[PDB]
């Protein structure tokens, strides 16, 4: 007997900055321009 919430969904629409969904490829690209925070040699 362990139920209640199932968190947010899931989709195959992955950004690869970061670790955000979405239900179409549209609005993912929109959020993947929008990303330009990471400037310079700093990654891992
Ligand atoms: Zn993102």
């Amino acid at each position: 007997g362990s139920s209640g919430s199932s968190g947010a969904g899931e989709n195959p629409f992955k950004c690869s900055k970061c670790d955000r969904v979405f239900t179409q490829r549209n609005y993912l690209v929109q959020h993947e321009r929008t990303h330009a925070r990471k400037s310079g040699p700093s990654s891992g």
